């Protein structure tokens, strides 16, 4: 009848109302996931541009103002560029 | 009466069926989130394994004598340059 149906209706609303809840943890775990790596991403991202940036003005000094030092100097580039 | 109540509980229920379907989709936009940055840093952190790998090996040669200045210099550089990523693995 009309109660049982409500009943029914409640129950599985209430039930719903908990996965809403259990997501929206999931959801805030995922965002505290996201931003560790992406605070990560952003240091290793600057070391390697620390190291472009040395490969890049060295072979720029070498040119006009390398034996040795240009061959290490273009390993290095190599394996910045590789694509694995 | 009864009948509204169960049409306005009915309609609280299909509607919160729709979020939970809203935030799944949001949870797999998340996991494909992680999962991208997960597999930059497998590829950065390799090549910084392989630079590791070059400086220490020319710097055996440099100190073993096997070359007969401005390339030890570089070397160093590039060795204090990874010493300071290595420091801030924990920050």
């Amino acid at each position: 009848g009309p109660l049982g149906s409500l009943v029914a209706i409640q129950a599985e609303l209430t039930k719903s109302q908990e996965t809403i809840g259990s997501l929206n943890e999931e959801i805030e775990q995922y965002k505290g996931t996201v931003s560790t790596l992406e605070i990560e991403r952003e240091f290793y991202f600057n070391k390697l541009r620390d190291i472009e940036i040395l490969v890049h003005t060295t072979q720029d000094l070498i040119n006009e103002g390398g034996g040795a030092l240009l061959r290490f100097v273009k390993k290095v580039e190599s394996i910045l560029y590789a694509t694995a």
